[PDB]
């Protein structure tokens, strides 16, 4: 579905504003050394010239929230990234021979640094078809990303790949098709290798039965493993509209689809999805901001812009959640 697809250019779009105004890099929680704080806003930069090459209509939309970004998003988006990067660098340093499957991708650059500085890693990213093809136009033009993925200009790739270039894959999938997905995994992962699983707003665009056999399946054919998955919820507290307000919206203005964001619209209904692995721990955004970001970061991020009205920070940061079910 070419709507949901789009939602990408909002993952997108925030990602650039954040780094622009200078949230990301976090070269402390992201753990990146001097040239790889450097190439994180080289290659999110290159990512966006090389994404207008290919789209008008896409670069328009990215360019265009980029700029109407306002502090709470970049605080948001600042959240989720060293969230997610937190809980991958903790299981990377432990876990040397280590593969990732990210789930949903989108336009997701973590893989860049990830895969320099964790030599023993494998990732794949995975995502619908059209996205992932002009994921694989965009890192094979761009000179600086195709020298930080080892890649040559010419599409050399099989099916199911568009990049099978070494310790990274990118390969097509419907995620709603279970047989597909699991066919894919057969060959670019092992049973055997401790492995991370990123769904980062991917399950708030499924349906319930599509999700939660995905969980399961995923879960099921790896021995060892870390999932992370970061997703709005509707909210639980009575009066709480976020979830009503959102998914509202998104059918007005998109035609666009929350399945199970009423659902599952607390924390410990989200985290149950998960009840078949032993350890599953969850956090909203705001828990994450109070107990993750250190008095530094926190400096840092007031030096940059002014966030005037931290309780509507706050209000949105608790309907967003980062969930580790580890087996
Ligand atoms: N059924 C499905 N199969 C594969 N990809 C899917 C999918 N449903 C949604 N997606 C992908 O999920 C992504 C959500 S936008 C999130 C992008 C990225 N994970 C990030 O946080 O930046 C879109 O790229 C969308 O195409």
């Amino acid at each position: 579905e070419r709507i949901i697809q789009q939602t990408d250019y909002d993952a997108l779009s925030c990602k650039l504003a954040a780094i622009s105004v200078g949230y990301l890099p976090s070269s402390g929680l992201q753990r990146l050394s001097v040239d790889l704080s450097k190439k994180y806003t080289e290659w999110h930069r290159s990512y966006l010239i090389t994404l207008k090459k290919f789209s008008r209509r896409a670069f328009g939309k990215v360019d265009k929230a980029m700029r109407s970004s306002f502090p709470v998003m970049n605080y948001g988006t600042y959240l989720r990234t060293v969230g997610i990067d937190a809980a991958i660098l903790e299981f990377l340093v432990a876990n040397e021979k280590v593969q990732v499957v990210n789930l949903g991708c989108g336009s997701d650059l973590r893989m860049l640094p990830l895969l320099q500085m964790f030599p023993h890693l494998a990732y794949v990213d995975i995502d619908y078809n059209e996205s992932v093809e002009l994921k694989n136009s965009i890192l094979r033009e761009s000179e600086i990303l195709r020298i930080s993925l080892g890649l040559s200009k010419e599409d050399t790739a099989k099916s199911p790949f568009l990049i099978d270039q070494g310790r990274y894959k990118l390969a097509a999938c419907d995620l709603n098709d279970i047989t597909e997905t699991t066919r894919l995994l057969d060959v670019c992962t092992k049973r055997e290798i401790p492995t991370i699983v990123i769904s980062e707003c991917l399950l708030c665009y499924m349906h319930n039965n599509e999700s939660q056999l995905l969980i399961n399946t995923i879960m099921s054919k790896f021995s060892h493993g870390l999932w992370i998955s970061y997703d709005p919820i509707g909210g639980s507290q009575p009066n709480d509209r976020f979830g009503a307000i959102m998914q509202s919206n998104l059918k007005e203005s998109r035609n666009l689809e929350m399945p199970t964001l009423m659902t599952y619209n607390s924390k410990e209904k989200y985290a149950s999805r998960w009840s078949a692995a032993p350890n599953v721990i969850v956090n909203d955004m705001w828990e994450i901001f109070n107990a993750q970001i250190p008095e530094s970061e926190r400096k840092r991020l007031r030096s940059l812009q002014f966030l005037d009205e931290l309780e509507e920070l706050k209000v949105m940061q608790t309907h967003y959640i980062l969930m580790k079910a580890q087996w």
